[PDB]
């Protein structure tokens, strides 16, 4: 099918573009149902939990604002008192009562043991770590740098003695009765994971010393706190492998990477941006909300990384003189593309130069513009010339790039899948009477993935049938063994990448891309491409099957003979007779 | 039951039975029951919260479904993709040389999924090709 | 085969075989084994810029066709036998010119190269003069 | 412009006057010298000197800690809000080590890339 400009347009209509936006701030966790509820369970329950999600989602700021709304019992007076002249204990009192100093501190049993100094002339002070007014909002402590001294506190040395009073508190102490938030990465990096389990599992909390001369034994004590860990899916694996982890950290609070694209979340993003201090106009909200849809390559979802959105917004603001407008956002996007365009501008020059040989008009046998992406941020796409050559052979399909060690495993798997199709689909001669060689003509680099399977197979079929294919249409799609075409990824980059090549060489009017029907909802194409489609200057075909892609390329149908199919048969028969006479 | 009570739980007969059955379930054994007292306790502490301090059949069934919810993101993404046609699967009809096999994905908690499997045959010299291998 | 060629070198060799096999089909499969060597090389060689020299050499061995040894060759080839741009062109050309000048110029010496690399020719004066002469 | 990115050179240092210390024994670091203005560093150097994480903590969290020796009593010194624009300089390759760190792109949003070559024009001959 042909996809009309109307089918392609996915942007949000804008009305009153300059109007200021006025909106109240969404609560912490909007569009994050699962993570909110996990976190709620963990709070009502006293459980430790972990916050997991990809980078730049704003997991931290949401957690902190969410904890600021919590309320609980004002935190006890918290302290170290001596038991010996070499020993110290952690104690809790009911609050504020330690401005004091039987006696009326009966909770402090042992400190006996300040008991008989002048039965000798045998010639100290109880220390406070924390105290406080209210359990609203609770202690929330966020130590992003998880070193031992920062977690467990420290012992300093006053010349060379020490006593309770020289003991400095650590995050763990500051968080008693409340929250300690840590980064998964940091505990890993700082090799503090085991020592921190011992603090949770066994009450073990040891202030750091220097490599002498006399230390202080300090007893375990019961730990009062809820700890939340934050990091990525990947940040966690190192941890999970430790059966202790799941035991200690029962509640997973997972963020989704994407949100439904709904009015409520557009509206929510609007208030969220306003609370952040932006001066936002309706046009500036719509473009940003659409870029979020675009960032997720999902017409119906919107990318959930609030921090990425904010960062782009801060760029648009500068370009709009402090005002966040539809134009300033469209310009801050185009400037980011400009800032990273050097490699592409070199490619286009080379192509224009004939240094990279590409065709974008005309026809040729056994050649096709496939589409690749180059694997560094921001993942530009480009056409890559693909050739297929056929000769009398013993059912051999040669992937040249694989054989030379450039193809990856998935690339290899696609090549095998297509050979499964060819061998099985054409059987009159018994085994296939041809050797077919496939190359990505100017490639010097590893290529990996299955998204060139459709280009490979039409190229094969063209070489077998001697069938000239349109070079003004590029191809992307995976295939299965039955020759159905399967969805692939990075589609916007692929299409926009052939459009740049065509525009650099000068548009014919007939250029386009063929792609899987399966990827219709991923098309969130940039304006210039959409306009060109609206103008009849560029075209998008979507298919379900390899043979559909072939009929568009060879400008003919598989049957209604004079079809393509009888010519493919006639090619195979000829290759069969050459293989035995 | 007595072990849970000594631990301080307020346990009802329905809350014992569901937990004892989850233990059977955890061991994938109708006739055996998983012996990890600590796992059982940890689940029970979740059910208790959901039952307001009381450990009931419902609170256990709900504390189980919530654990599945807390780890369902990857599955909810898979189902969306399948519904979308992004993963091509068939669940009605017939076809030659195709079958829904079943796999599990190897991270806790080990969700299972169907995975489309195709077999193609041609005139050949006794060759069976495992493409994934 | 002896482990001196790199991956891109190998890829060029395969590309040219793709061309040969496909371009000459009367006999079915190609009725020849063709061996190619870089006669005094002891070291890794890598890149596709010898594909054009390799293929004319193949064609000469097949046809028994004597080739001019006063012209050197550089260029890559694709499967259709088109010649493709390569790199370090000034060094290549000026390098055959030194060899020829050291052995004493015939008057007829030169280099064949891809048309695609015309804009890369920024040849040193002595080479330009010799062309002028 | 601190081309040698060691901790003491970035964050400054604490010296010890016999064995005590106090505010007045605290020496400034590049980061302090650059407040309100520009700090230029080499990508390679932060890599080489293993100072990348400590420098993120200075930007991300205000964390700026003057170096001590392996005792006996230190000084706690609070974070403070950082006033500066930092520019990093290096090669395409010098950056990859860094980019792999999702923190990098977050902290260092604006890529300023030089082209390797210029058009050959009269204006650039004249400019040269
Ligand atoms: B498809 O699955 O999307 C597709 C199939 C290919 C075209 C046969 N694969 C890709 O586009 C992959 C993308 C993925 C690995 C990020 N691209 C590559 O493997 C590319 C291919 C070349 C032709 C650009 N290889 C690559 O990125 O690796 C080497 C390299 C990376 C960055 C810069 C320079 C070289
Ligand atoms: B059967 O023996 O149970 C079965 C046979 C398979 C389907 C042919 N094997 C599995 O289900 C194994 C389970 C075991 C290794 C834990 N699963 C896998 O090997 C899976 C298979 C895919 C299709 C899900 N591979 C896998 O888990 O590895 C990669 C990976 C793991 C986790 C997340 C993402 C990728």
């Amino acid at each position: 099918m042909r996809l009309s400009y109307e089918a392609l347009e996915w942007r949000t209509p804008i009305e009153n573009s300059t109007e200021p936006v006025s909106l109240p701030p969404p609560p912490p966790f909007f569009g994050q149902e699962r993570a909110r509820e996990a976190l709620e369970l963990a709070i009502r329950g006293g459980f430790h939990a972990y916050l997991v999600g990809p980078p730049s989602l704003g997991k931290h700021e949401a957690l902190l604002a969410y904890l600021s709304t919590q309320s609980v019992e004002t935190p006890p007076d918290l302290l170290y008192v001596p038991l010996s002249e070499r020993k110290v204990a952690v104690l809790t009192l009911p609050s504020g009562q330690e401005i004091h100093l039987f006696q009326r501190f009966p909770q402090a049993r042992a400190y006996e043991a300040l008991r008989r100094y002048a039965e000798t002339g045998e010639p100290w002070r109880p220390n406070l770590l924390t105290s406080s007014s209210s359990g609203t909002p609770p202690p929330i402590v966020y130590e992003p740098y998880a070193t031992a001294p920062r977690l467990f506190g420290r012992l300093d040395y006053l010349v060379w003695s020490t006593n309770v009073s020289l003991i400095r508190p650590g995050a763990v102490h500051r968080a008693q009765g409340g929250y300690l938030i840590l980064d998964a990465l940091s505990l890993k990096r700082e090799g503090t994971w085991e020592a921190f389990k011992r603090a949770l599992r066994n009450g073990q909390v040891e202030p750091v010393t220097e490599p002498a001369p006399a230390g202080l034994e300090v007893e375990p004590f019961p730990i009062q706190m809820q700890v939340i860990l934050v990091g990525t899916p990947e940040a966690f694996e190192g941890l999970e492998e430790d059966p202790a982890f799941s035991e200690l950290f029962r509640i997973r609070a997972e963020f989704s990477p994407t949100l439904p694209a709904s009015p409520e979340n557009c509206t929510a993003l609007g208030g969220w941006l306003l609370a952040q201090g932006f001066q936002l106009t309706q046009g500036g909200l719509t473009r940003l909300y659409d870029e979020a849809r675009r960032m997720a390559e999902q017409r119906d979802r919107m990318d959930a990384r609030l921090v990425e959105i904010r960062a782009l917004a801060e760029e648009a603001a500068v370009l709009g003189g402090g005002l966040l407008t539809a134009e300033s956002v469209e310009q801050a996007i185009a400037a980011r593309e400009h800032r990273s365009f050097l490699s592409e501008e070199e490619f286009l020059r080379a192509v224009q130069e004939g240094v990279i040989r590409l065709r974008t008009t005309g026809r040729a046998v056994g050649e096709v513009n496939s589409l690749v992406v180059v694997e560094a941020a921001p993942y530009w796409g480009r056409p890559a010339r693909l050739t297929a050559r056929a000769a009398p052979g013993r059912d051999h399909l040669i992937s040249i790039d694989r054989e030379a060690g450039l193809g990856g495993q998935i690339f290899h798997k696609a090549v095998l899948t297509l050979a499964g199709y060819l061998r099985s689909r054409y059987i009159e001669h018994g085994s296939l009477p041809v050797t077919i060689s496939l190359a990505f003509e100017q490639n010097y680099v590893s290529i990996e993935g299955d998204s060139a399977g459709l280009a490979e197979l039409v190229a094969a079929l063209s070489a077998i049938g001697n069938l000239p294919l349109r070079q003004d249409l590029a191809v992307t799609g995976a295939v299965d063994q039955t020759g159905k075409v399967l969805a692939v990824g990075a589609i916007n980059a692929k299409v926009e990448g052939f459009f740049r090549v065509c525009k650099a060489l000068g548009l014919s009017g007939t250029q386009g891309v063929i792609l899987p029907e399966a990827n219709l909802a991923n098309l969130t194409l940039r304006a210039e491409v959409l306009e060109a489609v609206r103008a009849g200057q560029f075209h998008i075909y979507a298919v379900e099957t390899a043979e559909q892609a072939l009929e568009i390329l060879a400008g003919a149908r598989m049957e209604g003979f004079r079809g393509l199919q009888e010519k493919i048969r006639a090619g195979l028969e000829a290759f069969a007779r050459l293989e035995e006479g």
